[PDB]
């Protein structure tokens, strides 16, 4: 038993997608039939990551390396898919650190990585996706748009401003058959995270495994997502059967984030 | 391809589910193997549905024709399904009028049908679900507890009633791999809205097809929503793919509640 | 300076209010000049703060015994106040538990109480107020509709219900100068709390001060809200400078919920 | 009667207050006998404001012609005021557009004028809030932040960035006795929305008073908003009695906003 997502033969463009929670949504879109194009910076494991998916999956796979949030980048990406159906947004995420020692640069570096990159990237394939009249943009956000992180102030504004603005578009373009939602990760066990319980430990005088145990402890499923579970979603909503579904928020955090709405 | 939702074999109690949205969340999970009792008032609809689904999807049905807003309802609906994995809750929805013409018994009756007759249902399954380390709680309920609906005052509350109480129950559960969560219908294409556009169309003096035409209009996705779509993301829900999913509620609506959140 | 309401001599009916949060809107309407009748049960301490608030105000000051959630003490309280200006809705709170040992009739009388108590007097109220082209109606509720209480589920839902509700007939009866409005507190200090931390003080063998800095310790403000404060942000949404504000849940809880919105 | 809100003596800085919703805060908070520092670009008719708001209210009036969104500017206005009690961050909006003809110079505009300058001046501002145990700051957004508006983009994302920051840092200052709120118009009789008015009418071959009042008609409040009410409402954050609102999104429309939450 196993539900036919509809997109086989399409084609996807997939950022930041060697590793982690994009590396999961290109291999859910794969494993679907989808032909994906992966972006990464390092050639090494976008390679590698490359020909995994085109071992295991059997569609075409592109692979593309380059910095997406810069206009080169996003050009080397749409010159080998330039006519996505499929576009998935991610890139990697601003530092942390107190508000009082934010630069200017610093905020600008995390909103054109985490607000502007996405928007251009939608600006770049919209008309064809509504000439084709299908069309499925994800954007991989964070549970920071509905509670501010504390060390991540620069995530809470820049992914909080790509979401308002999304509202926007989603609703403008979705007379046309194309849809735009964000999956907002809770804390999902990906190299990401491994560096801050690292640090977290070494500070704390506790090993990483127990730091990692104790955040578990405070989480209602009493574990962390996996990219696997991440990139079903991603494929969920890519799909022939999430068409009613635009504008929306989709919060994957196991229960963590305590509001109603 | 197709993607193994992981729930062949598992038992859904499914209610208010010989027609509509009900009926296509059945399906949908039927379809991905589940055995599903279904439950109505009617008896030759729900055996002709029921009938349908054994032929289309070659699990176990079972029909138990009752009122399910009753306790005599719901414990004949779990005599014939005691130890459900997953469970649909549904019934009818208020009927619509101006607040100031609700009676008390108006209020007694929206909050039967719509807030307590699934906690009660929640209440009466959870424990098995617990024990077995698996659970899925899947609530049809409304976009009219993100945006009120003019006319549905009694709806407007009710369902938001029990979104506020599912909110607590949903984080207490999930330590158990337990997830319960809302699905928000906007306009579905079921019987319940043509009786509103019969008596529009009629009032009016216009085609039932101009009436609806009308209303298409106002949606951002140009359409209505179709019960098979419903159906596949409470099938969705219901995965293995979907265990980091809790409280949260999924509107499902073509984009027409205006709300960034 | 001071800042003035414009609403000496409007009529208040504030529900539930010999003391706490109900008698902290009694004393802040009445110290502009707003004539209030209050409701509570206990006659001894209702009068107390009837005569203290006759003192210190001016104002005329109608005390009504009676249950406010009962159609009884409803009819009492409107007979004594029939055409108020301004309604200040409130009851008594549910009790705690977990949501398994709640009855069936344990959700009613929670319904009752916080649901459909305030909304009838809403009903019985409103066509003055339209009539006149003026109207305040502030509902106290909790912060328990933004985010679960624990041990406090029929909060969650009975609140929640409302609030649902409350939203529809805002903007419904917005074109006539009336406004509706919910006031959520969080951890005030009244003798609800003072109990609650009595008995934690003494579970624990702390002092009561001990008990109640462990708490504030939490919030991000380090404090519990006062009633003054609280009847003040009730005063300003009945002025005549908040009349642009409708159906609107002001949250008071000193960050204490951690959601954006 | 008259309500005291505690805070004559002290100083803030009032930006974008020659006109509009900041000229009303700037004239509340003199009301209650603030100092206020009002800034703007133009001197014509800063000076005139200036001249106003000291005759109407005999505080100290500090005019500072400034672009409050450069660094040059933010400078000069805290040369004035370098120790503000009180801040109210405004600053001129975005032009309005189709998504697809935003260019990247658009978007780092809007974000500098309304989301990383109200930023920059909570940062030269707070350390001295927390050294003296009292702070206000109050943004002014927009209601674009809780449905997006369709033609601007800009404002849907720069002012939602500011949201989600803002979030965090009001929940991090809490324990020093600053509160950091946020107040959101909907529309408000002022000269931006004149000239909006102004082509709405040159392309519908109405005028701009039948578009004016075709507005208004779908407003539940049936009114626009007037910069005083705005004003009265800022003033009321920045008093004594609004110690435990923070982190709050106060949106003031007249009920336009269809959205429960
Ligand atoms: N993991 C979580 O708990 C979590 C939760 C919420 C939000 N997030 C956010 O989700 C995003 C993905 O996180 P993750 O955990 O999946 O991280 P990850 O495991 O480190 O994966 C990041 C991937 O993106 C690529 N990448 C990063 N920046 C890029 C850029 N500018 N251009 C092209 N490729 C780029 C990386 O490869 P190269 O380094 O070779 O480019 C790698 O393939 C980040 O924005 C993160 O902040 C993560
Ligand atoms: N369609 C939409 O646009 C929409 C949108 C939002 C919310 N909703 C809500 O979603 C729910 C389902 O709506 P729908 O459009 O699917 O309606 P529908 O097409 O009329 O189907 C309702 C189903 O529920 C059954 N049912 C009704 N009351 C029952 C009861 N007391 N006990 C047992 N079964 C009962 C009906 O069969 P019997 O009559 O034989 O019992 C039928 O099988 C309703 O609460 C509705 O208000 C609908
Ligand atoms: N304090 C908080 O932290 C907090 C936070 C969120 C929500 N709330 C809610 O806010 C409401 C007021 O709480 P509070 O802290 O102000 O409580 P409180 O200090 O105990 O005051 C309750 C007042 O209501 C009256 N009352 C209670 N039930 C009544 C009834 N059936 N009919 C008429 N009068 C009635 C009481 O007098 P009689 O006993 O003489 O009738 C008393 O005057 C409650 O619903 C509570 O759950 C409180
Ligand atoms: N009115 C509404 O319906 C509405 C609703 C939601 C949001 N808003 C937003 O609220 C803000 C205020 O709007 P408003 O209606 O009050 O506008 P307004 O009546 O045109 O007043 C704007 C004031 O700000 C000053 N100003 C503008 N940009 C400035 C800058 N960079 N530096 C310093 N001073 C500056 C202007 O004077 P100078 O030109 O001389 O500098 C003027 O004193 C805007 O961001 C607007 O988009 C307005």
């Amino acid at each position: 038993h196993h539900m036919d997502l509809g997109i086989a033969g399409k084609s996807a463009l997939v950022c930041a997608a060697s590793k982690g929670l994009g590396r999961g949504c290109a291999e859910a879109l794969a494993a679907e039939g989808v032909n994906v194009t992966i972006v990464a910076r390092t050639p090494e494991t976008l390679d590698a990551t490359a020909a995994a998916i085109r071992a295991n999956a059997g569609v075409d796979v592109q692979a593309v390396a380059c910095d997406i949030t810069t206009p080169e980048g996003r050009a080397a990406a749409l010159a080998a898919c330039p006519q996505p159906d499929i576009l998935v947004n991610n890139a990697g995420g601003p530092p942390p650190g107190d508000f009082r020692n934010f630069t200017h640069d610093d905020w600008i570096r995390a909103l054109e990585a985490n607000m502007l990159t996405p928007i251009e990237l939608i600006r770049a394939t919209i008309d064809g996706m509504i000439s084709r009249g299908f069309g499925r943009v994800v954007n991989i956000t964070s549970s920071s748009v509905k509670a501010p992180i504390d060390v991540l102030g620069l995530s809470n504004g820049a992914r909080s401003g790509l979401t308002g603005f999304i509202a926007g578009v989603a609703r403008k373009v979705a007379p046309n058959g194309v849809t735009i939602n964000n999956l907002l990760p809770g804390i999902f066990d990906t190299d990401r995270i491994a560096v801050t319980f690292d640090a977290a430990a070494k500070a704390q005088n506790i090993s990483v495994d127990e730091a990692r145990k104790q955040r578990m402890a405070t989480i209602p499923a009493r574990r962390f997502g996996t990219p696997d579970e991440f990139g079903r979603a991603c494929a969920f909503l890519c799909s022939v059967h999430a068409g009613y579904i635009t504008g929306q928020n989709w919060l994957i955090d196991g229960g963590a984030y305590p509001g109603t709405y």
